[PDB]
Order: C-alpha cells, then structure tokens, then sequence
C-alpha cells in the first residue's frame, strides 16, 4: 500500500538543467527521509542526496555538492531532484526512496526509477 513514484527523466543536451519528482504514496514524507540514489546501466548505485522534509535538513553526496538540490512539498507528499550543469557522467536512472525516521541499506521504500539520459 506504499508507492514511490518517480517523473521528470529524459534526454536533456550537456550543461543543461532537470527537475525529477518523487511522488509518495501510503504514508507521510514528513515521517521520514526521502532520498535519490542513481545507478547507471552497468555501474553500481550512488546514493547523491536525502531530506527530512519536516525540518528541511538535506544531506548530499560530495560529488553533488552545489550542483544537485533537493527540496519537499509536503502539500503534495513529494519530493524533488534539481540537478544543473549535467555532464555524460550523470546518465542514470534516478530511483527516490524513503525510510521511517548516505546508506541505501537503511531505507524501507523503492520507487520505479526515471531514466534521465545526457547526450
Ligand atoms: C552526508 As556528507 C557526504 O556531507 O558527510
């Protein structure tokens, strides 16, 4: 009865800018941690950023730092990836996942991945 859902992926063109979402589902962001981890076809999973979105503190991986955000509208119970100045390296898919209040052990909840592809 719990859902991650993630949108926004696709092709975008060198140095350009994306926003992904993650939609939940059967509980409430603020009773959790809401992260992104993103794996290429063929490479290992790299965690890059996680809120709580009831005190907004965000967590990011060094390799992001400045260049990815990620924010919450509790409105809404999602959760979202700002990700500017994508480079070929950042082709992934983008899974959201979420955890009961770094580590891709430590959370409960997968969503289905959104593909975003840089040229
Ligand atoms: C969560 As960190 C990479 O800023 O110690």
């Amino acid at each position: 009865e719990v859902q991650l859902e993630e949108s926004g992926g696709g092709l975008v063109q060198p140095g350009g800018s994306l926003r992904l979402s993650c939609a939940a589902s059967g509980f409430n962001i603020k009773d959790t941690y809401i992260g992104w981890v993103r794996q290429a076809p063929g490479k290992g999973e790299e965690w890059v950023a996680s809120i709580y979105p009831t005190s907004g503190y965000t967590r990011y991986a060094d390799s992001v730092k400045g260049r990815f955000t990620i924010s919450a509208d509790t409105s809404k119970n999602t959760a979202y990836l700002q990700m500017n100045s994508l480079r070929a390296e950042d082709t992934a898919v983008y899974y959201c996942a979420a955890g009961s209040i770094s580590i891709l052990e430590e959370f409960d909840y997968w969503g289905q991945g959104t593909l975003v592809t840089v040229s």
